[PDB]
């Protein structure tokens, strides 16, 4: 696909993929 970024870490965390 174009890009799927999804993850979550107590240091930083965000989900986005489109």
């Amino acid at each position: 696909r174009g890009g799927r970024l999804c993850y979550c870490r107590p240091r930083f965390c965000v989900c986005v993929g489109r």
